[PDB]
């Protein structure tokens, strides 16, 4: 049983077939084959607009990934959390991690869950490091200069070397075992409650027009009012929004009236548990069959209706009912899987172009998977910077990364330790490149550990725009890895 | 026959006639055989002696390339242009990039002319650009900030990174066939074009006194102000100067009598026919007798010596004949043919280095030839960027270059592909140092691409700080890689 | 008698006896033997314990040359220089480099007293040289920014550049002839005289509390003021700075009493001429017994006591003898014994890590030493800028890399060719690290040449951080290098 590579050296005639009967080129999860379509569905002389349409693809999920965890991920995590009454600060700095991060989490998780995929995870989890801690940080000093606070900034550098180098150790034993990844969850419980403690420390010393309104996703006065581009990316959203809207329920504790929709609350309590069950495990358990005649969807779409009538029946379109939290809940779970889904898909796709192009899981995941994984930082933290806050973009920059990699690692390695019933997840490196990645990483972090004091952390062009030449040789080198010119 | 590099491996009493001997040692053109000039002429034990003569011969040359493109070829083309009304602001942008680039265009027709030396051109024009974007650009922006015009920026850059990732696509291919060079020099007309309506759409949104004057090229009341550099430098100049004097006439629109001196035109009108036959094919045509008996020098002298007299004694001293214009095609064309002779004599020189020291094409054509045909770029961009008007020296640093590799490829490949009656012009890369090369400037552009909207077009001293340390990493890797350091 | 590298590829059992046979493990002078530490005296499964203890002894032992030299060395050498009535401006520049450079000078005479540390002196000439141009100067111009003055710049950044060029011939050659090295003195007398002429071309165009308190080091007064760190360091010195007090005289001329302390200055009468017979050559000429009854020692200490003796009872304790200065002379002697001892100690250090570890002389040079050689560079010349003269700060940096390297290549040289009788020093070179090395220091030097000029000497930010940069893709390649990344 040859490995799935072959597939390049074989006669045209015989690749479809040898796809069909592989089981190495065959994926868990996910709705779509993407190498069948490749040699199977499209001539080969259409090869390259293949790859272009895939390639498409890939940023449309990307751009689906980050409007997902923006608007209906967060918002909910948002209303459980304030159900217990946090403060403003924390609120903002640690929120707007967990928003940048999602995305990177569950790509992790979806790589590590399967031997052939889990360099990609690595790859993506450091070249998102080096990405967000040059360019990102570096284009915040260029938009707006500012004065840095000081004891944040030492702590977040400190705690951020911390885990780079226990991951380079980690990648240096080849393994990640159960004691491993549960110390990885509990550093990272430690930092939150360290930030806690020391903000403490320092501050002490008609329905039918509701409903046509809900599922509407455009504001026709902000629409006219943007320019052109920013009308073009609104629709290029808008099949999105419109799916998220009708599918994800959405508390709100801003609102005085918590986006209480009746009608299309009372029908997301029908359609809800129905996309649960359709995209849990590539909706496995949809159509289990319960004793040979019932399956699992029927049954949910039944109790569904049941209770949708009923909360409609005993709940008031003017006033939420007392147990509006659990939409909330609701909300955040559906918006998980919607998450998970598209993350699958994403994979799915980066395997296949290795398989086509003989690429390394590593090149692939700190090239393709990194960017993705960071449009959305790059957004919301250019935005933040020229609104004025560039103190709090650029504290962002370095307490996102240290949730993905604890947060990635720990929780990816810990599931895969959990399902296979094995006792360690295999880090088996893909040759010179990862060193490469690892010695970038921790060279940014040394550039920035003696630059940021030595201005006395007043931070400005000049900053960003060495940060910005360095990544570009850093690309310099990664290709020139990549196709052999340096070699030990 | 034995190559000509082979000459070094052999006992130095058979070097001389090795030389003489060898028909690969021998030059297509010129007037001085430098590789007889090192093995026979000289003792082996001046060698080094003969190498640091060639050096100084070679920046002469450089110098009376600049001189006669900055003061003898640009004024009369624009005399000929003014004669049909060009605008002032696309005169400013894109004289200024025909005389910086006249010595590239001319060095890489003698180049592609010959199969052995065509990886100089490709050395010379992509080395080029990549000393006049980082080197240039950035001092210019270290001298004197300003706020660079956007739609112009992103009109060049676009317009820079297609010319370049064409080019990438025909070193690929190896060959430039003849539907290549005629698109090449088409794409340069559609610039030259939308260069034209972009800027209207934004719009409208006694004798022997004078004989002895004429040939003086000191200013002396301006020679005893300046300071002592500036001193040398034009004593440097001054035989160069004297013989462009007596041999090329020039037009000048801006003066009220157009430059009209009666005795030394008349002069001209039988000097410059006799150098142009006698610097044409390096004046072989010069010395073919016409029907055996009246070789053709002495026929044009007699003809010039009729015609000087016909129009000295129907033109008169004060007013200019009603035929002035014709003097500045004929000085357009001698002065065209100086450049030409002196770029002979720069490509000749440099092969003969490269046989002797066992060098790339390609790394003397982008360390020496770029260099050298960069000097004229750095003192006028620079002086003009002092004079308060960095915005047009940025402006021409991006212009000259689309100019440089456009007609540059397309014309010399045009001209061999015609001349030898062959189909396509064979581009046989050279190893590893190309691709090198390729990399260093596509990444340039990108690092300008990123860095000069993310600075909202504001640029300073920073940036020009960045692209200056860029250029040195680059000489590095070149030198690294010319050595063996890195390698397949 | 297998090559001492081999000690590691041996059973455990056999390491210890293999150190105490093998000859070409021991050392030629120190007190302790490093080697025999790591494989008698301590258990194989605590040896990166040793390797820790070892690293901050070494650390410990820098700080001790850096005290030594700023506060015992040129204090005396300053007196007898004013005995001389020196020039202020001069003073300031040159004392500085002398006081910076003592560590460097004693370093290099040590490695090339032996054939198997010389490797050593040239990758720490050359590395501190790298360093101190890059991170010490950006550093300083971070932290104030100023206008340099031109003319002293181009002068040192010329003879610098001359320097670094004869050390890469000699390195080419592969060896230091006696003419060599009296050329490298003769041209840094030179240098000096230089410096002079052009700057007055320019200038014309109860005993008992008593010796309590001088051998108290603290100042409780300001001890209270300073933070904890400074504190902190305070303590770390104090051992040190006690041991300094008790032994090397002081002499002051800035004081009215000259620091005559009569009862210690007796003392030291006896104790310094002991000190100094216990620590030449490692101490051997100390245990010499001349006649065979009577020990050196001895005799030292009976002429030391006499002396005493009759010097306090012919002085007063008011009035400072008539002799003053030759306590000045005697405590120069004592400080340069102290500083050739902690050199010593060192450079066996580091011999003993590279047998350990297969480490090239080279890269313990350019790592260990040169960083250790120079904290006390970056000590005064920051603390110098903070308190606002930068331009003596940064005039320092490029006048005591001159001193290094010509003082220590051609003194230690000298006198490894006087003392073994021979008529060279061999420089082997190990390998493409040093002419990495040799690659990095000059274009470093071609970058300050270049852009220094180019802001018209106003430095600030952005040049510094550009240094910074280098500096870290600098260790990086050097990194690669050593681990066979980059190779032939
Ligand atoms: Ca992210
Ligand atoms: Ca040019
Ligand atoms: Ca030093």
């Amino acid at each position: 049983m040859a490995d799935c590579r072959a597939v390049c050296s074989l006669n045209t005639s015989d690749r479809c077939d040898f796809v069909k009967r592989n089981p190495d080129c065959h994926s868990e999860g996910g709705y779509l084959d993407y190498l069948k379509g490749i040699f199977c569905y499209f001539p080969p002389n259409l090869l390259p607009l293949a790859i272009t349409l895939y390639v498409f693809w890939l940023l449309y999920l990307f751009l689906i990934l980050g409007v997902t965890a923006a608007k209906f991920f967060c918002p909910n995590l948002s209303a459980i959390s304030t159900s217990l009454k946090l403060s403003h600060n924390v609120a903002g700095v640690t929120f707007l991690a967990f928003g940048n991060g999602a995305p990177d989490i569950f790509s992790a998780l979806v790589a590590f869950s399967d031997p052939r995929t889990a360099g990609l995870a690595i790859g993506a989890l450091f070249g998102a490091g080096v990405l967000v801690t040059t360019v990102v940080a570096g284009g915040i000093t260029i938009l707006r200069p500012f004065m840095a606070a000081s004891r944040p900034f030492l702590r977040d550098i400190t705690f951020y070397m911390v885990a780079v180098f226990l991951t380079f150790t980690a990648l240096y034993l080849g393994r990640i075992t159960l004691v491993w990844a549960l110390g990885y969850l509990g550093l990272y419980v430690f930092y939150v409650v360290t930030v806690i403690i020391c903000t403490w420390v320092y501050q002490r010393q008609t329905t039918g027009q509701i409903l046509l309104q809900a599922l509407n996703p455009l504001d026709y006065r902000k629409w006219r009012t943007q320019s052109i581009s920013c009308k073009l990316l609104k629709v290029a959203k808008l099949p999105v929004e419109f799916l998220l809207l009708l599918t994800v329920p959405v508390v709100d504790p801003d609102k005085d009236d918590r986006n209480w929709k009746r009608p299309l609350n009372c029908l997301q309590l029908v359609i809800s548990p129905l996309v649960l069950v359709l995209t849990l495990q590539s909706g496995v358990y949809g159509i289990y069959e319960i004793g040979g005649l019932l399956p699992v969807w029927a049954v949910v779409v039944i109790v569904g209706t049941a209770l949708a009538s009923v909360t409609f029946f005993a709940t008031s379109n003017s006033e939420p009912p007392r147990l509006h939290w659990l939409f909330a809940f609701l909300g955040f779970l559906t918006s998980a899987l919607w998450i998970n889904a598209a993350a699958t898909e994403v994979v799915n796709i980066l395997r296949s172009l290795g398989v086509v192009f003989r690429l390394s899981n590593t090149v692939l995941g700190l090239t393709l998977l990194a960017w993705g994984n960071s449009i959305g930082d790059a957004f919301s933290d250019f935005t933040l910077a020229r609104q004025g806050y560039p103190r709090m973009a650029f504290s962002a920059c370095f307490g996102g990364i240290i949730f993905n990699i604890l947060v990635g690692v720990g929780l990816g390695c810990l599931l895969q330790i959990v399902r296979s019933h094995a006792s360690e997840v295999k880090l088996e490196p893909d040759g010179l490149l990862v060193w490469v990645l690892a010695s970038a990483l921790g060279l940014s972090l040394v550039f920035s550990l003696v630059s940021v004091p030595l201005q006395c952390f007043q931070l400005s062009k000049a900053y960003g725009l060495c940060l910005l030449l360095f990544y570009i040789c850093f690309i310099v080198v990664v290709l020139l890895t990549e196709f052999g010119v340096i070699h030990l």
